[PDB]
């Protein structure tokens, strides 16, 4: 169960902690790359850095953008940035999340 999740102000706003905080809000975990990959060849498609694993902030993109993505194929991630302090979106994971 992943889903995609912004910020309460707007996307590019939210930080490892707080993009967490609002998954594992409602019981829920954050969207790690492996996941957010079998959901993303589903369709899971966020043109936007989405927070992930222990603090990894990647750019998932299925369909490789002229502008956006430029062309990116897959996740695009690099791994954490020692950073959380930074302002992207936030991927959800919750068995229910209801």
């Amino acid at each position: 169960g992943v889903y995609h999740r912004e910020a309460r102000s707007g996307k590019y706003k939210l930080t490892y902690a707080e993009a967490k905080a609002v998954c594992e809000f409602e019981g829920g975990h954050l969207a790690t790359y492996k996941q957010l990959e079998a959901a993303r060849k589903i369709g899971f498609h966020v043109c936007a850095a989405g927070w992930m694993a222990k603090g990894r902030v990647g750019y998932p993109i299925v369909k490789p953008g002229p502008n956006c993505g430029f062309g990116k194929t897959g996740i695009i991630d690099y791994g954490i940035r020692l950073n959380r302090s930074e302002r992207w979106d936030a991927y959800c994971y919750n068995p229910h999340a209801k």
